[PDB]
């Protein structure tokens, strides 16, 4: 499923992401935009290290979900990577919360640094009623 901006804004709010571990809603929106274009079915194979990024938040199989095929990986979120490809983002949200619970926080996603850090990200939630 490809979310519309405000529709996702509202969904994330309901899911308790606003201010999660100090991370504002607008930041999570910026993240999803740059990682998947708000597409829950998006996947990206990293030939470099043999892992795959899955779903809305492009969660990596090296550490967060199990795909069976990534070498040396762990599955911190206790989920099959398949779970992150559903149209519902409940699993994605619970796993993303897990990711930021580690020291790096939101910085674990390099695109967040490149595209969202130190920028005015209010645009991502403007007019959405959240």
């Amino acid at each position: 499923k490809v979310f519309e901006r405000c529709e996702l804004a509202r969904t994330l709010k309901r899911l308790g992401m606003d201010g999660y571990r100090g991370i504002s809603l607008a930041n999570w929106m910026c993240l999803a935009k740059w990682e998947s274009g708000y597409n829950t079915r998006a996947t990206n194979y990293n030939a470099g290290d043999r892992s795959t990024d899955y779903g809305i938040f492009q969660i990596n199989s090296r550490y967060w979900c199990n795909d069976g095929k990534t070498p040396g990986a762990v599955n911190a979120c206790h989920l099959s990577c398949s779970a992150l490809l559903q149209d519902n983002i409940a699993d994605d949200v619970a796993c993303a919360k897990r990711v930021v619970r580690d020291p790096q926080g939101i910085r674990a996603w390099v695109a967040w640094r490149n595209r969202c850090q130190n920028r005015d990200v209010r645009q991502y939630v403007q007019g959405c009623g959240v």
